[PDB]
């Protein structure tokens, strides 16, 4: 599913992640935007093997299982196939994880170099919430 704006916002805001671990929702919907463009099936292979899956791109060494990604870890628990449904869900249990570990956002590189302290309310903006 491709997502617009302020419906994935409106999911996400469901799903528990405005200022979730002091991360306003626009922090969130900048960063589908610019790792997966709103995308839930978006996928990308990276050099070292692993793949990042789904709206945020929640990448296969670590966190889910790809089944073709020596030495990941799950720390998920679930197969990153999961990631790519038009449910928001899993996408999104994951990523609080994610965000919980210790680096907050810079997990996600888009956000660190999209994102990260540009006015992210703006991807809110005009939205229904
Ligand atoms: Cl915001
Ligand atoms: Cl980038």
């Amino acid at each position: 599913k491709v997502f617009g704006r302020c419906e994935l916002a409106a999911a996400m805001k469901r799903h528990g992640l405005d200022n979730y671990r002091g991360y306003s929702l626009g922090n969130w919907v900048c960063a589908a935007k610019f790792e997966s463009n709103f995308n839930t099936q978006a996928t990308n292979r990276n050099t070292d093997g692993s793949t990042d899956y789904g709206i945020l791109q929640i990448n296969s060494r670590w966190w889910c299982n790809d089944g073709r990604t020596p030495g990941s870890r799950n720390l998920c628990n679930i197969p990153c196939s999961a990631l790519l449904s038009s449910d928001i869900t899993a996408s999104v249990n994951c990523a609080k994880k994610i965000v919980s570990d210790g680096n907050g956002m810079n997990a996600w590189v888009a956000w660190r170099n999209r994102c990260k302290g540009t006015d992210v309310q703006a991807w809110i903006r005009g939205c229904r919430l």
